[PDB]
């Protein structure tokens, strides 16, 4: 019943490099459903990954999201719809909630700290109040991580990627 | 206007990246601030308000960092074109680069934030950095603080970048 807007959403996450060296990037295209029982998805097209530098763009296409294998990471949780449904336009409600990232067929569980906020009839946004933060070993990609910073000297990529999103959904 | 923060709706948090493989999320629990009619903003944040979830942590950084005892507050100042952000519906929203800048700890530094304003209703509006804000220590002349901080934590490294991410409601009240 709610469908993501991509044109109005934004999904970004900061990787620190060589120590001191942080960096925002983002995912262009999502896709995401709210069905009236709570069931959440969001889709991230991990080919839409975009960091700025397009060479890189593409090493974490082939290496690190393996997008010829697997073009969609999933983010799948169960939302108890009952006060989200009655907040008044304008008004916004501190969701503590667990949820499941699923990046190459591998799956881990996380606590989110969101904020959904009801923007008018139709329309609803959530937004991370506190980045996300997932590391590299839920999804074996450690390697995968060690791998680039090598390749493409580096002292070290960070194992942990804080991850923030705005979502905004429409009935 | 004016328009004054509701900190009890609103979040500043960032992020600090230890023995370069573990990030966490620290935020300030108590911020001030007033946006007037033609545009000028302050927020204010009572940085002995630090909440990192760990005590003994909130004291070293009150002390050794933030110097609360001479900077009990850090400063958010900016110019807003109020225009566009007014003309918004409730609902709708706008994004924007805005130009400020931070003083901490008796130093400023300026910046550029790509933030969302949302209009909440005819009173109420919400501003939400749609990328962190990357502060480095050096911008405010901390790098040996936090070193400091790596040492008596027992750290093998403290990142000496920090993002910096807000959610802030604004309500034109009294
Ligand atoms: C070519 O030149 C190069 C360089 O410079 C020249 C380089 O520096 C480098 C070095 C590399 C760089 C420094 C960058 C490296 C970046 C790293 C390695 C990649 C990290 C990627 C990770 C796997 C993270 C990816 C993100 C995920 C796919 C997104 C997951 C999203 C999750 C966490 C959820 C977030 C959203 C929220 C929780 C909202 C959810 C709410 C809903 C589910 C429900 C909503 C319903 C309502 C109503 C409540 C290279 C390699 C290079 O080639
Ligand atoms: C035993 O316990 C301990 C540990 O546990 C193991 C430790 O790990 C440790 C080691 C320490 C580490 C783990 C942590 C490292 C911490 C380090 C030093 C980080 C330090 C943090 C600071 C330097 C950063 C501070 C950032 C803030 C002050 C800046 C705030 C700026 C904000 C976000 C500005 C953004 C908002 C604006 C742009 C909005 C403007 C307003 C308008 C847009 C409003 C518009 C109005 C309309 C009308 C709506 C210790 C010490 C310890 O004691």
């Amino acid at each position: 019943n709610w469908y993501l807007d991509n044109e109005s959403s934004r999904l970004s996450f900061t990787s620190t490099k060589n120590a001191d060296i942080a960096e925002v990037h983002r995912f262009l295209v999502l896709h995401g459903k709210v069905d009236p029982k709570g069931l959440a998805e969001v889709e991230v097209e991990t080919e839409s990954i975009s960091t700025g530098i397009p060479l890189r763009d593409e090493r974490l296409r082939e290496q690190v999201f393996q997008v010829h294998k697997f073009p969609v990471a999933q983010i799948n949780a169960q939302l108890d719809m009952r006060p989200i449904n009655n907040l008044a336009p304008g008004a916004q409600l501190e969701l503590r909630l667990p949820l499941t990232v699923s990046l190459r067929g591998k799956s881990h569980s996380y606590n989110a700290e969101l904020l959904a906020t009801r923007l008018d009839e139709r329309r609803f946004q959530v937004v991370t109040l506190e980045p996300l933060v997932i590391h590299a070993q839920d999804f074996d990609m450690v390697s995968d991580f060690n791998a680039l910073r090598n390749a493409a000297g580096l002292s070290a990529v960070s194992l942990s990627v804080p991850v923030g999103a705005v979502l905004i959904f429409t009935a």
